[PDB]
């Protein structure tokens, strides 16, 4: 009784996950009128039935996010059985964007209760900041991680002698994480005072490691500061491909030797022009994931033996 | 201890009010950041004020119904006293947009829930659909009209023999109120079978009457089936100049001789080039009903003797 | 696990459907204590089971209603796993009731936010007045229409020239809508200036639709008005026989030769008396309804090829 | 600010608690249509202001409370500042109503769930089974007590050796505190084995005391056990004054020499026709209640020194 | 899909029903921190599970109920099917302790609506006082009853003449129904002016009968109070040995013979070495109901033919 | 109309409290029953007051808050105006303790649910984790800091060349703002890799900052390494004095000279033998919080310029 349904963020990763689980996309047209309003209208019947909605909360994240609460009114008052809401990325959510004022909104925790309000019974989002988010939400959420395939595309392509350098001070503990998966290799850390960069790294290869990668930026400076003193190459890794801002001439005016990043979020064009990034995919986890959830079995087996 | 904010769907209706106030608009910030999403800070100090936000959801509906909900989660957060959503135009809300799947959400019923979630204690519109929607808010509704501004425009510029005719067969209530009003004139009606229209219309002026005007479209066909029969002049008087798809080759290619509006939405500057599109103002009218509200004045007392 | 319960309003509609679900009513004692109040108790065994209650909030509207929330509740506190709540006449829910005062309640919602509160899953009607109300429920409602046994019944008899008069302006889709469907015949209105007949009505059949009939009134007027232009015969076609006022005097003294009714409302003993009234039954289509809300089965597939 | 609206249950009451007030009741016309819906429009003004809403839920229950909540959601849509729900009897509260089946609705859950589903914002009751139905509402109850009345009417008429003798055995807490006040006299109980009468009743005034009277019965037999052992006079004492079932035949019919009731209740004519049945009057213990629940003073303070 | 966990209250209780399920507890890890608060992780996996958590509210009330509602959002965190709290005592429910200042919390409400918002769907306990607390719960309750197991224990040490007398007037139902079980047997109250005790007691044995034992006090008096008088022997029987205060002195410095209670709370030590004291067991009928519930099979079919 | 009220956790902070406002704590009974169930009445009259409960929920963590929400519950009943919850720490919040298990509840969310359950308007705490919680309520939240109070007891004792040392690298934000505030000193880090300090620590006075102190353990260890390298004196500077575990054998038997905290915690009497131990008070700031609050002023400008 499982049916999948995808709006217009992230067609190809939902196509990709419905031939994953050997089925089609459901019939709905979900468009826009000419005013700009999200138009939504369900062609097939999903009485009783097991719906999941793919739909990423990436740029332009405000007409994503009215896609995804309508389809969801939408599927509610079909009579739908149960609607898990699969967000590989969640929009609002960003912990590194703070401007001082200290009279602002918490966004995560308005979406999470907008969700929740328009009938969303479950959520399935990849690589979210599990402190803080989950407990903006009265409905389970399954955090799914993107560490097991870009670590094990790591491991690939038999780096000379490896060792995981953090952005930023923020983000240690995932580094340290993927440095004791990665065959336990050594510790770096980069840090802003100019920037401070602790730990040895001379004639090695760097693997830089984090959850986004918005502007460049942040990882741009870190591995030309890490490349100042004789690292071979310099690898970046990431979750979420946001590339927002530039993030072309960022990437492209840099050292770093190859960006790999999963497909969240579609990755538009002028960043598919450029030869140094290469996008994994999380179709089939995000399958097993879909599969495990509508029959009931365990998520946390999927990452751990 | 009265408040004004804006955000950046109506800033020039925002001013005129809170000019019409001897006031002037609250000290926050809401812009965009890189990646598409709202950005709110509130620089002022709100705590137990009577805070009001002037945010039509108007096009692009989507990113001013964003703004509108962060901005009321800002403010909310801040201690705000009570917080009140002045629209002059309700977004997701028309009727007139029915495609035949009968699985389709109630957008009007979204929103109206996401507002009254999000901490929204009172709202004040501009010629809702005084019916239906209503009902779908937990707090009170306070719908104010134009028909009392467009009319007593419509009186001064000294019609020949004016008759009201309703563009279509729906919206006929509105248009026999306005007859009534106007001197008491007669009465014709447009159908759709080509135009079947009711009444006589010969030598006379013909006002048309509507609460929208999305791309001419039907006020546009009806204003030729009447001027086929000898019309002298037509006018068509409308609250909404939503003026979505082309209308603007729509109403230069058009009998319509003067096209009267009101300013609930920013009428981008193509509509603004046409010489014969002339837009009035509904702030002072805004404007009491806010100071109205704030001091618990009687609402219904500034319509009627 | 489908157990069917009734109240005092409808008892033979609900005999009537739970023979042709081939089962029986449940054993529920709902009756009054001495001073009026409503007394409910379960002897059955309900736990897990798909409850479903036929009552119509028909005329006494108030004793009803307390009877159907009062039962709901005793269903709930017994661990019933669903409760659907068959309505066959919503009744707190007429838009033709309409004195200007503008300080008025909207019954419609109260009764659909008491029905949720109480425990209601599910909502059952016939014709309601499908675009407003369904609004108002936060439960799936399914809408289903007397239209098509009214229309088969129509084809039945063998009207020489039939054309469909709308009673009024409002209900002018529904007529339509039938004419369309009854072999695309011709189109007319009663429009109330005196009343203005549009069409051509001379020596043919005519077949007035409505959704209800309360005091006879505009349909008598509307069958007295196209009669005086040499119509052969006036059938008057509803779903809802409130018959409240007189509704006895008024069908007598009138011109129409026979009024077909559902039976959605117990219509008392002195209709029965009259000889040009006659009901229809919409047990099979109710019933056939709650099989297929019961096995999650396509409504609307009952309907439509 | 404060503004007093009545129903259709207690227009006697409300007119005397109002003149008590030096106010007059406001201007809303509460009435049925011809389908017996229940008709509610507010002609006053009432933005902002402390309404109260005086209507005991007694016989008919369901039409009276069906105007109550009807009338609070017309003053909750037309911004009333704050709704107190006046009650001098609340209906379906009764505890000695027991039918043996243990699938039964608990209905006093249900009236309080509704009234702060509707948009009730206080309560205020008299002689309210204070162990039970104030855990029922998550909004303040205000629990006055018709005692004071009753006893200071006991005091008045020199009974020569008083003795307060409990009609039942669940009611001996309030007897034994009403013996406690009254001069510390001696006490009594009637228990219901044939009647077990305990205690000295000999040559003496007894004086029964309860809540409620419903259909005499318990109170006329106790009378008449005690008065079968030389029992001088026998008077009774009620809060409220129900009188269902025959009540008119049990008094007449009964050794009880006086009746003596509050006017929480009309008190239909059958039972003023009656010469040994007295009422008394709780409107000045109520307007007091409103006037220091509106101005936030102490309501314990009514009652205790 | 049933899996049963058990906090720290009542663990041997847990355990003899999971030994009477043919099923063991599940792998939980429910212990304090080092400043006192309760940690909870859950170590099985409990996805679309039938979750069962047995924790009496028992002294320490506080710790134990943190416990329960963190174990309960414990497992609503880990995607768990249903969860139902089987807690054989009920602790802030107690209805004799009123110490009179008029302005007090009702416990129990709040107890019920912090279990319904932390996430429980259902509630199981033993002998709550079946009048007010049920209607606390906007959850399904279902109470079972120690009286059977005491009863048939009643019956097996052949009493000579039993006679059922009620420690107080509150209480004096569940004696009357008790001594009508058991071969209808005499009655007798014990009333508190001094006692003053109704009803034949010489050359008998009286059981006196009671949900709660809280330090001896009123049922030690009552017994010492009835043989005054030549009662042959006093047995005491309860089903919640509270045992607070000394009631270990209480008891032995009293005249009862045999205190029976059942094993709802772990009834310390010191309580254990008197040996007028024996515990019954409520595990095999607590293990039919969590097999009943589980079923959705009948429960009131346990306890009648 | 300002009130205040106190449990038993801190009585003398919020005597200290009183004091600064030139008032009395209110008369309330907080107290426990025999089987230790919380007990509350109250003994004022706080109809439409402003209330301030005053209550750490600090070690017994459990037994603390079910004072706090039984006391919000007693006042809620007692129409009190506004309920405020002064909670100088907040308990179930710490985010320093995850054992690995995945399947954890979020406790701090559950408090914040049962508190604005309960009846909570307001919340005020002491140097909250202001990322996570404050989202986690639905009510406004005052996040006062304790940091002023310190760094002006800082400056005061004339450090030699004070050095900011985190404790760890998860606070590094707090140590980085603390040495810019504090004459803009230098900076270093501890990082546990054995321990891994950055910076040039020698011949200086280090000064660790904390939010909080639970049992040394994570200080003493700092200290001992940064003074491995010959640290001139260390201070530890701390917020909410916990000192669970031991706390009293690590703070004696370490190299740390002097511990400054603040009086959010009762700071037990073995800590208060200790010489080296030295506590501030929050009252002042505390009280004009209060003070603020109640009269709707500026929080923030008690902080800033």
């Amino acid at each position: 009784d499982m049916k999948l349904f995808a709006g217009n963020a992230t067609p190809e990763l939902a196509q990709r996950i419905a031939n994953r689980l050997y089925t089609s996309l459901g019939d709905a047209a979900v468009g826009r009128f000419s005013d700009g309003e999200v138009s939504v209208q369900i062609n097939e019947n999903v009485r009783g039935g097991d719906i999941f909605i793919i739909q990423s909360t990436c740029a332009p994240t405000n007409d994503n996010l009215m896609e995804l609460v309508v389809m969801v009114d939408a599927l509610r008052r079909a009579s739908a059985g149960r609607i898990t809401a699969v967000i590989p990325y969640f929009g609002y959510a960003r912990q590194d964007r703070r401007v001082r004022s200290a009279r602002v909104p918490i966004t995560a925790k308005v979406v999470a209760d907008f969700l929740s309000s328009v009938g969303v019974d479950r959520v399935l989002t990849v690589d979210l900041h599990a402190e803080q988010i989950q407990g903006f939400f009265d409905v389970p959420v399954d955090n799914v991680f993107g560490s097991p395939i870009l670590l094990e595309d790591m491991l690939q392509l038999n780096l000379d002698n490896p060792i995981v350098v953090s952005p930023d001070i923020g983000g240690v503990v995932r580094a340290r994480a993927i440095a004791k998966l990665l065959n336990d290799t050594d510790m770096a850390i980069i840090d802003k005072r100019v920037m401070h960069i602790i730990g040895d790294v001379a004639g090695r290869d760097c693997v830089l490691v984090d959850d986004m990668i918005d502007t460049g930026g942040t990882l741009c400076k870190a591995a030309e500061a890490l490349k100042e003193r004789g690292a071979k190459r310099v690898f970046a890794y990431a979750t979420h491909p946001i590339f927002s801002g530039n993030a072309a001439n960022n990437l492209r005016n840099s050292v770093i030797d190859e960006v790999v990043v999963c497909d969240t979020i579609p990755l538009s064009d002028e960043i598919k022009s450029l030869p140094n990034v290469r996008t994994l995919t999380l179709s089939g986890m995000l399958a097993e994931a879909i599969r495990r959830i509508s029959n009931e079995e365990s998520i946390s087996a999927m990452f751990e033996h």
